[PDB]
């Protein structure tokens, strides 16, 4: 059980359907890329090494991105300015190591946001009056599938060793039950659980994934390599990947479920094929989650 | 009395929309509001007994009909009228054996952006007041109202204004007090179990419901649940002599019951379509659910 001492969130690399940034806060100069944005731009990663990064974007998108630093935000309309024509993405920044990353990536597709926003509200109403704990979470998967349109959604509740049992499950046909399964504790080890416990949401659209490296890896600020703890592209552990090829499933999500600043649980997400949801379908997946979260403890109070 | 006047069986609705009984089986006319003759150019008796397919694009009366199999609301209909076609939102109620089907104006990505943001916002609200101030300032967002309210009801059915946020120039009633009778009980009942209401010009003229009864069960149509019911001469009363002449209200239910309200009151007559007031709604939930939350910083 070298299972939990992988450095998990210093992977060096992110997962290809996206790219990222380092960037300065003053002039927003460029410190560090994926390499994938050589396909971008179409230009050597090491090249654009302190180019400010409102070269590559629209003036619009430029003063978007300094008004979202410099004064809710995530994600940011970006449109690149590439030599094949102009690319609209989803920006999402953070602060963390005296540093900004922005990451970029496909932006939310619905053609039904009124539906989705209706769902989401009877969904929340329903947890709300839910009388018992399977209820509740059935109701949270169940609407976690209908806006993801993933195959197959668990939650997943910790018993007090750190392993864990599938207390509830919605798919669609076809698809094999998880279903009152119990699962090793070391099937998502001790610095996983930590990580978790303080960045509830994280996806893998395509498990097959070849990483991209940072160029270069190291923080400009306080030296080391860069800490993708927050961010949404960081490369996950090849061991979890190989997990998800035994499972055969090629797309994976999970969203925390936090009780005490402790996890209690989690959702997770799985499709057969490779999948994409975007920030906005992720940031509903959340909200279920945290009114789940709610409901869960004014459950458990109810028997004492 | 306050308390005593059925507000649910006027027997009129708001004309800024059309309603149209149905029946249940082959969706014949039971009835129309008197309005109809406009939009269709036939006096009401004329209507009565034809199936509604008649008056609608063969495509409008398909999803019509699968509303009615088995989340509906709104179900965009195109109605044939001598001229042409007018779109409407169709809102679908099915209750005391008979279907009844409003007409909406429909709608007009900020839009989105913007409930978005105001749930995120409220996600993270540091305490409860603050939480209804974002809700105030949302929704008047993305209604454009110029007036919201935070209305909080107290143990004996009076309550207050605990959050608001306006336009330049528009009055305050922060912090001020009303009797119980100014939301008497009839209307906080009906008001518990049906959220949201509109009423976009205090001055229209009721629309009657020709004939106003139910065919299946004998009386007056019960409009409880219909988003163009027309409201009490008494409160309309009061909200002329309050100098304001739309308003919207969206109940927050907790534990069963009436816990407060969101008021949002216009100068000037002003609607709201069916998807910004569902928009509303998911906010009025986002902050019910954090009431509990910040309730609970105890
Ligand atoms: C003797 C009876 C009445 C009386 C009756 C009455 N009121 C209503 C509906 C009301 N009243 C409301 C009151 C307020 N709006 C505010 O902004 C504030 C305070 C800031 C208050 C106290 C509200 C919000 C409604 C709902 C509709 C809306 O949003 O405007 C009804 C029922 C109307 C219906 O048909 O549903 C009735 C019968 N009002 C009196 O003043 C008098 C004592
Ligand atoms: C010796 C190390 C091992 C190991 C490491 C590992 N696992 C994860 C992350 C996850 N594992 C998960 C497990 C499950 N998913 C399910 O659906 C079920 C049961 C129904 C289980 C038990 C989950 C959900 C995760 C989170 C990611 C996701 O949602 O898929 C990590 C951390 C990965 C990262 O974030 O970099 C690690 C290092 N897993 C093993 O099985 C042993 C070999």
């Amino acid at each position: 059980t070298e299972c939990d001492r992988e450095p998990i969130h210093i992977p060096g690399a992110i997962q290809p359907h996206g790219y990222l940034f380092v960037v300065s806060e003053t002039d927003l100069r460029i410190a560090s890329v994926s390499a994938n944005v050589e396909d971008l731009l179409r230009q050597p990663p090491a090249s654009l090494l302190n180019v400010p990064i409102a070269h590559y974007l629209t003036a619009a998108s430029a003063a978007r991105l300094t008004h979202a630093l410099h004064g809710a935000i995530n994600p940011i309309r970006l449109d690149v300015v590439t030599p094949d024509g102009e690319r609209a993405f989803n920006g999402i920044l953070h602060r963390h190591d005296s540093i900004v990353i922005l990451e970029l990536e496909p932006r939310d597709e619905s053609r039904y946001t009124n539906e989705f926003f209706r769902s989401v509200r009877v969904a929340i109403r329903r947890l709300q009056t839910a009388a018992d704990l399977p209820t509740a979470c059935w109701i949270a998967a169940s609407e976690v599938r209908r806006i993801t349109g993933f195959d197959r959604i668990k939650v997943y509740q910790f018993a007090a060793d750190w392993s864990g049992q599938v207390i509830a499950e919605d798919r669609d046909s076809g698809i094999p039950s998880l279903l009152d399964f119990h699962f090793p504790s070391s099937d998502i080890p001790a610095q996983s659980r930590a990580l978790y416990t303080i960045n509830p949401v994280r996806i893998i659209p395509d498990i097959g994934y070849r990483p991209s490296p940072l160029v270069p890896d190291i923080n400009p600020r306080l030296g080391g390599p860069i800490d993708l703890s927050f961010s949404v592209l960081r490369s996950v552990s090849p061991t979890h990947l190989e997990y998800m090829v035994n499972m055969g499933m090629h797309a994976a999500m999970s969203i925390s479920i936090v009780r005490d600043n402790r996890l209690w649980g989690m959702i997770s997400c799985h499709n057969l094929t490779p999948r994409f949801v975007s920030y906005e379908v992720r940031q509903a997946c959340e909200l279920i989650a945290q009114v789940l979260t709610w409901q869960i403890g004014v459950l458990e109070e109810a028997e004492i």
